[PDB]
């Protein structure tokens, strides 16, 4: 049973809030808030949300299912091979934070340094010796950005697992002839840098042009979790604070999207008269291009929500009630909201996108969102006394074999955080740049309107 | 009495190098090697030595007051007012890693997201609301180098001074204007960036066509900490693995240099024939560049020891006995020693660019030498009731007060370490790219040939 179960067995319960109640909730470590940085709830003016996989949370393995198959799809409809039509999306093999090496055609999984954890070329897991051929340091540059690509986001779980099965098809398929770098058909070379573009570009059509949004919004309730206490989290931020939407989705999604989610025979809670999902917010901004929205942005635009068409020209007006915005920058809610940075908790799923870049461009403070914490945890629960067997040792063809069964439990690719006692590139990202984060946003319902989250203070070596 | 003062009494000292004697002296704080990730060093095979900082450690105060002078004498000479002849360097106002604002002129102490620990505009330490004018989220965009620049090194420490001299020297003469952005002299506007300009250009000059190397080199002991037990730690190593030296410096200045560093009247220990510093070495590259050196660096270029000039044309042969390069970048040091980066320790004082560049761009590990730790750990173990103290609080006006008579232990501006219980993100730097570090690259003596340092491992919030 998939992290979005557990995401959708919390959501069915109704909050029962009673502080006594509230406060043995966040015991369990599913409903819990973690803390990577002091923050005093009390300091906090602005709550801001991402929309998708932060409000919305896709069903899982559906949607990426569905995302995989229409970019196979669209592959096969600009000329790739009819075999890719047998492909079916396994969510047992991708995990998230994986490196494509465009270079060699290989899934690496990294920590903070570039160190190579995990390598696969198609579905055949590359080890020891063997990496040393095309790793010589068993290490990526990752200022490359040309060669290797970060696959962050839920939404590249999809092309996580279609990239291994192109590498895995081409190679097995004896119409190909492998080369070091791609594939020859004949007179027809094709790179894994280009291959990799492919993909990339299905991926953006199908988002862009292709029909994942009409399929996901003719049936919400297989593609969407919606959860009861989602709008009771909002209303009572809003008595405390201000709220916003900054979403890089188009007004027209944003709209089913949050109608659906907000689609209760009720308001905050139950008897309550149901309110508009636009009530919710004091500033609604769609077509954010975030991370650019962090730095100079773009033009600020006034969405008529009438046509759900953009009004022409820069909007140059104050920020009015019922109306709702389209790019501009992150200055722009500051500044209409009169925050500064440490004012705002934003809360976002994008690790680089969403919550690297505006704690690091604007200094605002930060809550990570990571879907698959709800599943993580139950494992590193459950297999507490693998990691504790692997962390006694340490004083080894033991610890490879432990290291191996430990990851296995996770799939393929291992723990999202970590491959033993190595911790990955996200793990490192998450510690660094999000203040706080929690397997869902609402979480937070559980901790009263002014609670101090507390990390430990950080001694050097020589301070200890 | 100086870090300097501390290392040379160190330096003073022979080696005693029975085994007991060993373990027991790096039982001192000042004698250790410290920790950030796990190194065993039997899997070293070369160690790299940067000289500038870490060979040849400059005493202080009298290194930076040179400096200082000079940079003061090339000022004044190209049209600075006469009264710049009148300051003298005091080194109990600057830190290392300050952040000079060229907006607004401005010396800020920030920890790694660029929160502001300290702020001060000349000699006057702004606190608290007076800082939220011109930072209004009490943090800085360190991506904005254009305005923000950092002082590294000990280079660095004469022009930290000389900023806050010329700063208070403006504002407090009559005949001109404060700006927000700078000083009006009549119809002449000098701005705080123009104004840092020039003393960055003045420095240059100083080291590359000024008399600063002239008057070193007359004066040897004056400036430069020597010390017997050089020659022993190179000798044990070069037993073990191949030994480098890749300095920025010109080979004239390293000649002189190195070879007073190896003046003593026998070779590596009491009694040994005394040989020239070149034959510790398997490599020798000057003019190296770094960082750029662990980019594409520059073409490869072949030392006329003779002439002290460079032959003409790019170096196309192997690694012979007796020749030094010059430029080449780290992939020359590899390929001629047969390294992989993990093979490689590489020990320099330039946080940035040699430690952390090393690190990222090729994987080499990383020895951070930091002179100033002699002192910062006299004034941390004596000053310990004073953290403790400040720890206990965080469960207010207290908490300021503590902070305040904390820093002052160190100096105008702080611990280079810290601000209270706020870690600055030169500790930060530290910690993330300095696999070990120590007052003194010396310390490596006091470990055995294949000694294992160990870090703890490192747990996320979910995982402990
Ligand atoms: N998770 C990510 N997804 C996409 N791009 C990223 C991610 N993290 C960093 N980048 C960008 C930032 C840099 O422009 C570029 C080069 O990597 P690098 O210089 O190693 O970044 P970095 O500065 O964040 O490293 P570090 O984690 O040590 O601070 O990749
Ligand atoms: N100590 C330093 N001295 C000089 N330049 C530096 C130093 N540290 C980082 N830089 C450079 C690297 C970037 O090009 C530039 C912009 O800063 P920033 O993007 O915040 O760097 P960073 O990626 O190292 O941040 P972080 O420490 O969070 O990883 O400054
Ligand atoms: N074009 C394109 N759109 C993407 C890609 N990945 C996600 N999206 C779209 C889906 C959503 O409409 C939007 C999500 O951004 P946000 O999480 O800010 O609300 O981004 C991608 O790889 N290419
Ligand atoms: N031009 C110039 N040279 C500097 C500056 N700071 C230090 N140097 C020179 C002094 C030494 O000759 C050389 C030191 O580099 P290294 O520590 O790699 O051996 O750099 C500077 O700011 N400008
Ligand atoms: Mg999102
Ligand atoms: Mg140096």
């Amino acid at each position: 049973t998939s992290w979005s179960d557990r995401l959708q067995n919390a959501a069915d319960m109704p909050a029962n809030m009673d502080k006594h109640a509230l406060k043995k909730y966040r015991r369990e470590a599913y409903h819990r808030v973690f803390v990577n940085r002091s923050l005093a709830m009390e300091k906090i003016k602005c709550f801001g949300f991402n929309m998708d996989y932060t409000l919305a949370v896709y069903k899982s393995p559906e949607y990426e299912s569905l995302g995989f198959e229409l970019t196979v799809e669209r592959l096969v409809s600009i000329g790739y091979p009819q075999e890719l039509l047998s492909f079916a999306y396994d969510s047992t093999f991708p995990t998230r934070g994986l490196v494509f090496d465009t270079l060699y055609g290989n899934l690496l999984k990294v920590d903070a340094y570039g160190n190579l954890l995990v390598c696969a070329h198609g579905f055949n897991f590359i080890r020891g010796p063997e990496t040393r051929e095309q790793y010589p340091n068993k290490f990526i540059q990752r200022d490359d950005t040309e060669r290797f690509y970060i696959l962050n986001t839920l939404f590249n779980l999809p092309e996580t697992y279609l990239l291994a099965c192109l590498v895995d098809f081409f190679t097995n398929c004896p119409r190909y002839t492998s080369c070091e770098t791609g594939f020859k058909d004949g007179d027809l070379f094709m790179s894994y840098r280009s291959m990799f573009q492919d993909v990339r570009d299905a991926v953006d059509w199908v988002h862009y042009k292709g029909s994942l949004k009409e399929k996901t919004v003719e049936n919400l309730e297989k593609y969407v979790v919606k959860d009861g206490k989602l709008p009771l989290l909002l209303s009572r931020m809003k008595e405390v604070g201000k709220v916003f939407l900054a979403t890089n989705s188009d007004y027209k999604y944003t709209d089913k999207i949050m109608t659906y989610l907000f689609d209760f025979p009720h308001g905050p809670k139950p008897g309550s008269s149901h309110r508009p999902w636009q009530s919710y917010f004091d500033l609604i901004l769609v077509d954010a291009r975030k991370p650019l929205f962090f730095g100079e942005g773009t033009v600020l635009r006034q969405v008529d929500t009438k046509t759900g068409k953009l009004k022409i020209g820069t909007y140059t007006g104050p920020l009015q009630h019922g109306i709702v915005y389209s790019g501009g920058s992150s200055d722009t809610i500051c500044d209409l909201l009169g925050a500064k940075g440490k004012d705002i908790l934003y809360i976002g799923d994008h690790i680089f996108g969403d919550i690297l870049k505006s704690k690091k461009r604007q200094g605002w403070r930060t809550f990570l969102v990571i879907p698959e914490l709800a599943q993580e945890l139950h494992v590193w629960t459950d297999k507490s006394s693998l990691f504790e067997e692997l962390q006694s040792l340490d004083i080894q063809r033991r610890i490879k074999k432990v290291t191996h069964d430990m990851d296995m439990c996770y799939g393929m690719m291992g723990s999202l955080f970590r491959s033993g006692s190595r911790q990955t590139l996200f793990a490192s990202q998450v510690m660094r740049y999000a203040d706080l984060y929690a397997a869902s946003f609402i979480n937070l319902l559980y901790y009263p309107f002014s609670y101090l989250f507390r990390a430990a203070h950080v001694l050097m070596p020589h301070e200890s």
